[PDB]
């Protein structure tokens, strides 16, 4: 299964260089984009955390959390643990750690993985008034041996292009790294313009 992705990352992400490192972001962001396209997500945040980890926050419906009969597992777990808008499990496999929070029906559902492997069963950790999905991942330096350092300008350029191609979407990019903190927010107007 996912062990194949860890051993042949080149076949899954094209490159283990800086290009592959950035590709991980789009593999998550694309799913938030799909949920905006579905009509439910209005805003997406992409955050470069102070340790070069990545958080992606949307206000869509939230990844389905129900047990599926075919697997016996919550749908969200399968998303991240089974090889398949299908790259979520690839990002998981190539990260030292990934955590997902699903905000749905007044509850926050949480699960974490370590180099692709489940830590514990999906758990309600909190109550909430919001809806959406937050994915945070730390790219694996065993995989990304050239660089694990993100390029804010490169991410921002694409985020801007995505805002344009998905006219109406609010999407931001934030850098929380030491001595270079920055945030750019993009929104191209629809018929209200
Ligand atoms: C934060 C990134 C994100 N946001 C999402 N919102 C949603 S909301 C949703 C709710 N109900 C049905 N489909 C999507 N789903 C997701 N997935 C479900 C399945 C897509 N092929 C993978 C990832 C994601 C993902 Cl991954």
């Amino acid at each position: 299964g996912l062990e194949a992705v860890r051993k042949r990352p080149g076949m899954y992400i094209g490159s283990t260089s800086g290009e592959g490192l950035h590709h991980l972001v789009w593999e998550i962001v694309d799913n938030s984009i799909d949920e905006a396209l579905a009509g439910f997500a209005k805003s997406i945040q992409v955050i470069i955390e102070p340790d070069d980890s990545i958080t992606v926050i949307d206000d869509g419906r939230g990844i389905p959390v129900g047990i599926q009969a075919k697997t016996g597992r919550p749908a969200v777990e399968t998303v991240f643990t089974v090889l398949h808008g299908v790259g979520s499990s690839v990002v998981n496999a190539l990260s030292t750690s990934l955590d997902v929070r699903v905000y749905k029906d007044g509850k926050v559902y949480y699960q974490e993985y370590r180099r692709g492997a489940v830590v514990d069963d999906l758990k309600v950790i909190e109550e909430t008034d919001r809806h959406g999905t937050t994915v945070h991942f730390i790219p694996d330096p065993e995989i990304f041996t050239e660089t694990t350092v993100y390029d804010f300008d490169k991410l921002a350029t694409r985020v801007r292009e995505l805002a344009f191609l998905n006219r109406g979407l609010h999407i931001s990019i934030e850098d929380r790294r030491e001595g270079q903190e920055d945030k750019k927010e993009y929104h191209y107007e629809g018929l209200e313009h």
